[PDB]
């Protein structure tokens, strides 16, 4: 049968969401493609998340382009196996063209082309669409005496279980619903504190995350009719009171300080006296994009982002990066939201590729 051809129009970098949903796209042109993914297995960064996971919105509210996600028949949101389970079956029905395990190293722009380099592997493309989400690239802020402290750290990265804390004195650092969800949790067996940057924000109880999405949704059509709204600001992240953090608040958790000034060896002290001994930080300070196979280019600013229209890169041609943050599209680092980035830039990657007859 036919060789891998010799120049691929698109490689897309990743094999979660963002990559198969930019992957249902594709099929319905004539390019050629191959998605590369560094892991064994469908799943994505879901296969990461902390045991008792769940989403903020129903199945119907977490579906990717076409096939949409089966309602679970036990009560409440998707589970993290039931994302998982999600993936692996969307993928068994589109039989994309998907190489695992591939772990991209670098892209390099030689002669007007793309390589994509995976240690001894390598291929040519004409585009290439980065969509590596953001859970290899922990983020925690820079606080001072971090290296003293003698306690346990560790980001929400790398948490699964709350039982290693139990009977412990934990803060959690940071906000939104993934702080919100890890201090339930560890507050069901340690004595916990919860800093966040601002006070923290909650949507009412009969809600969910389909209040964010539109939220997301009214923010780009304003930034694309008559553009304005600066007030409100968009509450992007705020709290849904999935039934752990509902629980939560009922026993009086769910109450944060500001920022510490520092750490010590056996805690962290504020410039206005406060004092704090703890065990443990859960850092649930969110995350950089997985853009290291970019950095050869020069592309990754200080911010670990890239300048964007869009998904389009600016800097350097044909170029996408899908499923980020906001920052590539509001909504676009959700499973609902992820859609509407990926349908438009394979539209784009045809515009730019596509040839007359
Ligand atoms: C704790 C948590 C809770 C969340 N809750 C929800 C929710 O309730 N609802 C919702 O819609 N969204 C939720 N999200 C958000 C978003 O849907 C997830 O972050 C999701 O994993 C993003 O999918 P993605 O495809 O962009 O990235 P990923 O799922 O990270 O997929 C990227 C894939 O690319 C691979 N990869 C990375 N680098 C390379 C490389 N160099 N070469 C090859 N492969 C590479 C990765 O290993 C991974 O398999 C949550 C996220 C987190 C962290």
């Amino acid at each position: 049968g036919p060789a891998m051809p010799p120049i691929l129009d698109v490689i897309v970098i990743g094999g979660g969401q963002a990559a198969l949903t930019t992957a249902y796209f594709l099929r319905r042109t004539s390019l050629s493609y191959l998605l590369l993914d560094e892991q064994p297995g469908p799943g994505g960064a879901w296969l990461h998340a902390w045991d008792s996971l769940r989403l903020f919105s129903p199945a119907a509210w977490s579906s990717i382009a076409g096939w949409p996600m089966p309602s679970p028949t036990e009560p409440g949101n998707p589970t993290r196996n039931d994302v998982i389970d999600y993936l692996r079956r969307y993928e068994d029905r589109y039989q994309f063209p998907i190489q695992r395990p591939v772990r991209v190293d670098t892209v390099t722009r030689l002669d007007d082309l793309w390589r994509v380099q995976a240690g001894d592997q390598q291929w040519l493309a004409r585009a290439v669409i980065s969509a590596t989400g953001t859970w290899s690239k922990p983020f925690i802020p820079p606080y001072e005496g971090r290296e003293l402290f003698q306690g346990a750290q560790i980001h929400s990265a790398h948490y699964r279980t709350p039982a290693p804390f139990a009977g412990k004195r934990v803060m959690v650092v940071g906000g939104g619903n993934s702080g919100a969800q890890v201090l339930a949790e560890l507050s069901s067996v340690s004595e916990t504190l919860w800093i966040t940057q601002e006070p923290p924000a909650f949507l009412p109880d009969e809600v969910d995350g389909r209040v964010l999405f539109e939220r997301a949704t009214a923010r780009w059509k304003a930034q694309q009719e008559g553009r304005s709204i600066d007030e409100p600001a968009g509450g992007f992240g705020d709290i849904v009171m999935v039934p752990p953090v509902r629980e939560a608040r009922e026993r009086g958790v769910l109450v944060a300080e500001r920022p510490f000034a520092r750490f010590t060896e056996t805690g962290v002290e504020w410039a206005d006296g406060r004092r704090e001994n703890l065990d443990a930080v859960i850092w649930c300070s969110g995350f950089r994009p997985a853009l290291d196979h970019l950095r050869e280019l020069g592309v990754v600013e200080a911010d670990g982002k890239v300048q964007v229209e869009d998904t389009r890169v600016v800097k350097q041609p044909n170029l996408w990066l899908v499923g980020y943050g906001d920052w590539t599209g509001m909504a676009s680092a959700t499973l609902i939201g992820v859609t509407r980035t990926a349908r438009s830039t394979a539209d784009q990657v045809v515009q730019a590729l596509t040839a007359t007859p």
